């Protein structure tokens, strides 16, 4: 199915987003027509769960399900913060560029949170989650965002473009806020997705 909503972990560590800005700019000085492929300032996030919310009631139901999820995430973390280290760069078939989530104990915990999120939402009547493997990543560019690129010979992200950032430590994000975000609504003033509601997992 086509999702229109998602649970989002926003990137709040300014060092991470500043490092990505540098990466994006270095790519652009090499090839400036990649401008519209870059994800917008202020939009950086990890997608935790996708879903469909198709009316006002369902948007309210999503918000309820997010609230209900909070204690579950607290249970899962067992008194330790979840730290997500962002290191290196990867692509999905040369069309989507992303900062990689480093391997570690956090990946399994994150996956557990994603599956518990999927269950919590479905038990409230929300079509959520996917059948494909959860592979969290921090997107910085998508060629699909700039349709004219095909139309003029740019049909893959040149791996040389981000060569210098291949083993760049962008930084670490501690899980705290989880946002319920609209994919299709107008973005916030600061560049972030439209947010229906948020919880904090935190403190």
């Amino acid at each position: 199915y086509q999702p229109n909503y998602f649970l989002s972990i926003p990137i709040t560590n300014k060092k991470i987003t500043a490092g990505i800005k540098v990466l994006q700019n270095s790519i652009l000085r090499q090839d400036n027509r990649l401008t519209k492929a870059m994800v917008g300032d202020g939009s950086f996030h990890i997608t935790l769960l996708v879903m469909q919310l198709l009316n006002e009631d369902e948007v309210n139901i999503g918000t309820d399900a997010l609230l209900e999820l909070k204690p579950f995430v607290e249970e899962i973390l067992e008194g330790k913060h979840l730290t997500l280290p962002f290191h290196g760069i990867g692509t999905f078939q040369g069309q989507v560029g992303f900062v990689k989530l480093a391997d570690g104990d956090h990946v399994s915990a994150l996956l557990e949170i994603a599956e518990t999120a999927k269950r919590t939402f479905q038990e409230k009547g929300i079509l959520a989650g996917e059948s494909r493997t959860f592979k969290p990543h921090l997107t910085f560019m998508k060629l699909s965002k700039a349709p004219m690129l095909w139309k003029k010979g740019v049909r893959k992200i040149e791996p040389g473009l981000y060569e210098q950032f291949i083993d760049h430590r962008f930084g670490e994000e501690i899980l705290y806020q989880i946002d319920l975000c609209s994919m299709l609504k107008k973005k916030q003033s600061n560049g972030y997705y439209h947010c229906e509601s948020s919880i904090v997992i935190g403190e």
